[PDB]
DNA sequence: TAATCCTTCCCCC
DNA sequence: GGGGGAAGGATTC
């Protein structure tokens, strides 16, 4: 099999540059301003100009300014980006029917048909990198391999703005040499548990007795790693479906008083519905971010579709259930709609 | 600025 | 025992 993974470089900041070329060659930081206090918020993404110095996704907006006090700071604009992305996901469709849109900027292609070997593979990587650069003036990175996991890893290496192949032989050394923590789906926490169990390489997973790996990190995860290590991973490419929509927001001050919260909660549903568009959910969830930054949630399924009027009531009851079964204050509040018709 | 996998529950064959 | 399906939380991106 031969899978080609495509990944957009620092996407949000690149589109920002694209939309005002002057920004070219400068450190651009796409930020999310919570508006709580002076320059409060976080970092959505920074371009190469900023990254290399430390500014990265997750750092506060105040920390970033201490490093690059004079870079460009712009508020995120999901809508525009999302649309830019949509277009690009099309140039690709025009490269196969088997396309999996993993995220707003990640996508996998199943070219096992078209191309005959890694040779023609590269040609198409290039032929593809180009197209998107022409049509939309945006740089990406290609990864090619026996499957989605490596095609992706393939892309993490050759980044930014590169293209890389990882053929069987090389995969082999990776299953052994490649770090366990650098394997897709293994976040700190897991990579951590995998530490104790003495696992540090995909190989290491073959020594331990399954059931101890299962009682630890989970059967799915466990099986996932195994198949990978034994060189038997091969999940196909499928067209994923938005199985949920929501929208959380923050208040100027943490609160516990229901009246003080409602207004925020509604604004949340309001936007959530706008997103929904044409879609009708059967499930609802109120999500609260307590002051200590711990997420608390309460929801409910209905035997029918939820109207907007219904959401307003349902959400105010589930929020009450939250202030009840919890004494902490709320820093953020939002709704999540699922189980569409 | 959603996907997925778990774990525990609560019927009820 | 175990199918089926919330519900709430844990984990990755
Ligand atoms: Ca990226
Ligand atoms: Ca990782
Ligand atoms: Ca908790």
């Amino acid at each position: 099999m031969i899978v080609l993974f495509v990944d957009f470089d620092y996407f949000y900041a690149q589109v920002e540059e694209v939309l005002n070329p002057s920004l070219k060659g400068k450190p651009v930081v796409v930020c999310v301003f919570s508006g709580r206090f002076e320059d409060s918020g976080a970092v959505a993404t920074a371009n190469y100009e900023a990254r290399k110095f430390g500014v990265k996704a997750g750092i506060p907006i105040v920390e970033a300014k201490k490093i690059l006090p004079n870079a460009v700071y712009l508020p995120m604009r999901k809508e525009v980006y999302q649309q830019v992305s949509s277009r690009i996901m099309n140039l690709l469709r025009e490269y196969s029917e088997k396309i999996e849109i993993a995220s707003i900027d990640e996508a996998y292609l199943d070219i096992s048909d078209k191309v005959r070997d890694y040779r023609e593979a590269y040609n198409l990587g290039l032929e593809i990198k180009n197209k998107i650069l022409e049509k939309e003036k945006i740089t990406v990175t290609v990864g090619i391999s026996k499957n989605k996991v490596f095609a992706k890893i393939a892309a993490d290496m050759a980044k930014p703005n590169g293209i890389k192949v990882i053929d069987d032989e090389e995969v082999k050394r990776l299953i052994r040499e490649l770090d366990i923590a650098d394997v897709p789906g293994i976040g700190n926490i897991t990579a951590e548990k995998l530490k104790k169990l003495g696992i540090n390489k995909l190989v290491d997973t073959l020594s331990i007795e399954f059931d101890k790996l299962k009682g630890m990190i989970g059967e799915a995860k466990a099986k996932y790693l195994i198949s990978l290590a034994r060189d038997e991973y091969n999940e196909p490419i499928r067209t994923r479906v938005r199985k949920s929509i929501g929208r959380i927001v923050t208040m100027k001050r943490n609160s516990r008083n229901l009246e003080e919260i409602k207004p925020y909660l509604f604004r949340a549903i309001e936007e959530s519905y706008y997103k929904l568009d044409k879609r009708i959910p059967k499930a609802i969830h109120v999500v609260a971010v307590t002051e200590d930054l711990d997420i608390v949630s309460r929801g409910r399924t209905f035997p029918h579709g939820i109207s907007k009027e219904t959401a307003y009531s349902e959400s105010v009851k589930l929020l009450q259930k939250i202030l009840e079964e919890d004494e902490r204050k709320i820093r953020r509040i939002g709704v999540r709609f699922s189980k569409f018709i």
